[PDB]
């Protein structure tokens, strides 16, 4: 038959139904709030790091550890 011609306008009409408008507006519809989601991962890096902070470094490691074993008084000092 000649259905190949008729269906060509019906298939072309499908493309008018698919559109790109909704897929383009979807991006703007986020209003860059989706970008903040990615910032939450960055914020989580500081939120955990600053929270732990090695217990304010209260491990007594920042002191004169070596001097606690040997004071080096045997030398000239």
């Amino acid at each position: 038959g000649s259905v190949e011609k008729l269906t060509a306008d019906a298939e072309l009409q499908r493309l008018k139904n698919e559109r790109h408008e909704e897929a383009e507006l979807e991006r703007l519809k986020s209003e860059r709030h989706d970008h903040d989601k990615k910032e939450a991962e960055r914020k989580a890096l500081e939120d955990k790091l600053a929270d732990k902070q090695e217990h304010l470094n209260g491990a007594l490691r920042y002191i004169n550890e070596k001097e606690a074993e040997r004071k080096e008084k045997e030398a000239e000092q």
